[PDB]
């Protein structure tokens, strides 16, 4: 698909069983989403950006899918205002920018 | 171009004649800039990341090369971690998201 940028570029995620709004975000290293169980281990991480940063707990090998694509990768955890898929995960799906 | 998403996506900038790097963004409503000199009247706005919320200077109309594309749109001043290149003018230069 193309999605435009006219609008921000939400799109549904599954994980962990769950149905969740999420944001393409290319400004993202990482995959950020809110409180929500998940299984296995976890360590503490801070991440970084406008307004500073905030603490989140770090799954690995956590398998979404994104618009109807399956990837797997690393998951964060924690209080972020919106759910953001990462570049950890667009790559996996085969997102690109062009103009 | 097409940009994959395996890095980060810096490009070169060109605004007041200068060049500076930033980050494509499609998390971003908006385009905002390390503190710089800007022509013209500026007007208040507060926007919102992961880590909070910052103040900013808004400059409408302002000329701005993306990766050798011209572009002329509000640019905002503030203290942001990086130069980020946000909708309001990745969608003038014709930016999509594509998988
Ligand atoms: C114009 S700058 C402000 C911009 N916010 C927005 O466009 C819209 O914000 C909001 C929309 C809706 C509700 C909100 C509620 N509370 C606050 C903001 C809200 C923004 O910061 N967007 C960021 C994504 C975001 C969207 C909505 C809420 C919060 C964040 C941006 O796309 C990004 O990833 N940025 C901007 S600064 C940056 C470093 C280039 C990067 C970043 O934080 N990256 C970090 C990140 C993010 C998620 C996961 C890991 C990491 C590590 C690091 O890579």
């Amino acid at each position: 698909p193309q999605i435009t940028l006219w609008k921000r570029p939400l799109v549904t995620i599954k994980i962990g069983g769950q149905l969740k709004e999420a944001l393409l975000d290319t400004g993202a290293d990482d995959t950020v989403i809110e409180e929500m169980s998940l299984p296995g281990r976890w360590k503490p991480k801070m991440i970084g950006g406008i307004g500073g940063f905030i603490k989140v707990r770090q799954y690995d090998q956590i398998i979404i899918e994104i618009c109807g694509h399956k990837a797997i990768g690393t998951v964060l955890v924690g209080p972020t205002p919106v759910n953001i898929i990462g570049r950890n995960l667009l790559t996996q799906i085969g997102c690109t920018l062009n103009f």
